[PDB]
């Protein structure tokens, strides 16, 4: 369940930007940029390393939802899409979630 | 097009990791981590903000391939996946590309 499950279950409140039969995009509570949100699959996939080849269209779906919400958020100057795998990736929640950061200049390297 | 085009075209060398009929994975020339390689679409989508809703499985396919290469490359302790959009996003080349970074701990915020 994590907090993700409870949020999707609307058990607990989130700054929901978007929703459809496949995902939930809500604002990241500990933003690392002016605008920071997460686009996550309602379906549980702990980490990208274990995403199946049939999981393919959902991953790209998270990606498209991300690009739509970001434009919705007026992110016309740009943004950075992120997914963190495991320990070195700094994966906090073991449920696949796509980070979207904007509102400012991102730097190289990406952490 | 871009250098990514000529790379796809075999015009200029590249440290190729995997190829199939729709995409190419190869090492980043200026790596930002022990393992830093990219996954790019043969179809020239200039950037994610423009990607057709038809590019959804393709954009998912990138991520799929990516995590596969990360696994073939032995990245079993995690890594980070990145998609830079526009100036704020710090998009170096205007042709959709997915970063995969590992070999070391990735920090938060992600740039």
């Amino acid at each position: 369940d994590t907090i993700f499950g409870k949020i999707i279950r609307k058990e607990i409140p989130a700054k929901i930007i978007f929703e459809d039969d496949r995902c939930l995009a809500f604002h990241d509570i500990s933003p690392q940029a002016p605008t920071h949100f997460l686009v996550i699959p309602k379906k549980h996939i702990s980490q990208i390393s274990v995403a199946e080849d049939d999981d393919e269209s959902l991953l790209g779906h998270l990606m498209i939802v991300g690009k739509k919400c970001a434009a919705d958020l007026g992110l016309n100057k740009g943004y950075r899409m992120v997914v963190n795998e495991g320990s070195d990736g700094g994966q906090s929640v073991y449920h696949v979630h796509l980070h979207v950061l904007g509102g400012r200049q991102m730097h190289w390297p990406p952490g």
